[PDB]
């Protein structure tokens, strides 16, 4: 089907990058209506691949989610990281931002002249979203548009909107998060999602609010689990199930808590 790349291994997933060289396309904030960002897309590939929007969502961010761009794109995804300081803020605006970003990728995908023209399978959209962008991600997951959601230290005001999420959703919770404390955000958000949904809750041990952003102490977990999430759900690549369903995740030092609804794709 949509499988791409070799049979995965942990080292393959935890390597600083995936196999593909990644080219980038800078998106000015003046186009797309999502604050600008960077499209990351692999070279050397053929066929279409899933597209992932990676959105920040912490206005006073000292750093952002850009690690996800090259990291995820290098495994065979078109991955657009959205810039910070976009004028977007609260989770509802972040959902709008995500939708605008997804529109933009699809629009560029549909262009004959985009450097990644035709590279995106519009049916296979993922969103990784941090903080209020994680709330936005959960909101877009609830809107039914996307095929995989990875809220990173999500912040939102209510879990009720998430009670019917059917989108495969991996929430990276950050154990020590004081911005979006897990007990008030990532945890109840995760628990709001039906147990019928393919979902995972990975609380990263001692994680600050930034713990899911990558380029940090959690690269292994974020890469191994997050890339697997996208592979499994966006590519229907069952070869990545082994990293998500099977392992005793909490045995990992870096994973303070795991919840999930394995098996997936039943
Ligand atoms: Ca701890
Ligand atoms: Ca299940």
């Amino acid at each position: 089907g949509f499988q791409r790349g070799p049979d995965p291994t942990v080292s393959f997933l935890e390597a600083s990058s995936g196999p593909y060289s990644v080219r980038t396309d800078n998106v000015s904030s003046l186009v797309g209506g999502f604050g600008g960002g960077t499209v990351h897309y692999p070279t050397g590939t053929t066929g279409t691949m899933a597209a992932v929007v990676v959105i920040p969502g912490f206005v006073s961010a000292e750093s952002s989610i850009e690690w996800w761009g090259p990291k995820l794109a290098s495994y065979g995804f078109v991955v657009m990281t959205i810039d910070t300081n976009s004028g977007f803020d609260q989770p509802p605006s972040r959902a709008t931002q995500i939708n605008n970003a997804l529109d933009y990728l699809l629009e560029e995908n549909d262009s004959s002249s985009s450097p990644y023209s035709g590279m995106i399978d519009p049916n296979r959209l993922g969103v990784i979203g941090w903080s209020m962008g994680g709330g936005g991600t959960l909101r877009v997951a609830a809107e039914g548009r996307i095929q995989a959601a990875i809220p990173l230290a999500p912040w939102d005001t209510s879990s009720l909107r998430f009670r019917n999420i059917e989108t495969p959703t991996l929430i990276f919770a950050c154990e020590s998060d004081v911005i979006a404390p897990v007990g008030s955000h990532a945890d109840p958000f995760y628990e709001a999602i039906p147990d019928s949904t393919d979902k995972a809750f990975f609380e990263l041990n001692n994680g600050s609010h930034y713990c899911g952003n990558g380029g940090n102490s959690y690269n292994n977990e974020l890469g191994r689990l997050g890339v697997s999430w996208m592979k499994l759900h966006l590519d229907q690549d069952q070869r990545y199930n082994q990293f998500l369903c099977g392992p005793d995740h909490e045995d990992e030092y870096r994973i303070s808590e795991y919840r999930g609804t394995c098996p997936y794709l039943e």
